[PDB]
């Protein structure tokens, strides 16, 4: 007789955070690290800035949130802490994801940054996570915390080593389907802000943006932060613009397809001289140069522009490869 097995058990992990990532969300600075003399605690005060840790899920497998989400266990853990898979009690017992919104903060805090991301659930889009509630639980010290809940994606990140990069064919082909998700948003004010292949969900059927963190208004200065070697070098004066989400697709494309040298983990900027792809193929270099030029003027103006000409350079890639 075969086994009746519950495919939710595949596709969690085991809710313990590996010595070798873990950070502290606050400074970066490794925390909970066992020395020669002590143990590394799974939580606790970063040594450094102070700020409070915890490697612990803040939600156990059987737990009801907001009397809808039964908790299932964890998918993954990141920057917020663990991300958890949950069964969707108001869409028929449908797997759903929860992630928290703050590292830290009261009640008031809470309240306020479940408020600011509420307009993600207006974001509708075939390619991109769709977010489908705000909720508020307690963590494992008993204060309240809250939490986005997301559709469940399938499949895997975009993000390749130095021996898996993807063929130049491959890789326009899964940006040209992400740049009208960035045409969309870009067309209701709003700028994606955190391309990069990790944040990109290749499914069985199709690529999926996720990670809705960064999304933010059109030169709006509330949230700065990026990936150095991914960022717009001008987000300081400018703040995210269509400008900024152009240089971060010339940046995605190169990291999916080029050897870019790396210093200190990240990737430097600009692209490497005689590397044998951006030789391999001109207009693809062209285009990459052009959408990360230092200066935004400089760059496609719309997402709908660098579409039309990425569309040129794919045939063209096609061309050269027979
Ligand atoms: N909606 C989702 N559906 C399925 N898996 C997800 C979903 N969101 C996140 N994951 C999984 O969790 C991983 C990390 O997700 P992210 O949102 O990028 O977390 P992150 O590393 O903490 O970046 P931050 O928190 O937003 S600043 C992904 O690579 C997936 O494996
Ligand atoms: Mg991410
Ligand atoms: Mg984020
Ligand atoms: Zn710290």
């Amino acid at each position: 007789r075969a086994p009746d097995i519950d495919p939710l058990e595949a596709l969690m992990t085991n809710p313990v955070v590996p010595e070798s990532k873990r950070f502290c969300w606050n400074c970066g600075r490794p925390v909970g690290r066992s020395d020669s003399e002590t143990k590394g605690a799974s939580e606790g005060w970063c040594p450094y800035c102070g700020s409070p840790y915890s490697f612990l899920p803040q939600l156990n497998p059987g737990d009801i949130v907001a009397g809808q989400y039964e908790v299932k266990g964890c998918i993954a853990h990141g920057g917020l802490g663990w991300i958890y898979l949950a069964l969707d009690r108001n869409v028929n017992g449908r797997p759903v994801v929860l992630k928290g919104l703050v590292h830290s903060g009261d009640a008031e805090a809470q309240a306020m940054a479940m408020a600011e991301r509420q307009f993600l659930a207006e974001v509708v889009h075939p390619s991109i996570v769709q977010i489908f509630n705000f909720v508020e639980h307690t963590d494992r010290h008993g204060d309240p915390v809250g939490y986005i809940v997301m559709e469940y994606v399938g499949g895997q990140s975009l993000k390749r080593s130095k021996g898996q990069k993807l063929p130049v064919a491959e890789a326009i082909a899964y940006l040209l389907e992400i740049l009208p998700a960035l045409s969309y948003l870009h067309s209701i004010g709003l700028v994606y802000n955190d391309l990069k292949p990790e944040n990109i969900m290749l499914t069985e059927e199709q690529l999926k943006l996720i990670d809705l963190g960064a999304v933010s208004r059109i030169n709006s200065f509330g949230y700065l932060y990026g990936t150095p070697g991914f960022q717009a070098p001008e987000i300081v004066r400018t703040g995210p613009t269509v400008a900024t989400d152009i240089y971060t697709v010339g940046r995605t494309l190169a990291a999916l397809t080029l050897d870019l040298p790396t210093r200190n983990g990240r990737y430097v900027d600009g692209l490497p001289e005689d590397d044998p792809v951006l030789k391999t193929y001109d207009s693809y270099g062209r285009l990459l140069r052009r959408a990360i030029d230092p200066d935004p003027r400089q760059r496609f103006t719309t997402a709908e522009e660098m579409s039309a000409q990425l569309t040129g350079v794919l045939r063209e890639v096609v061309a050269q490869d027979t």
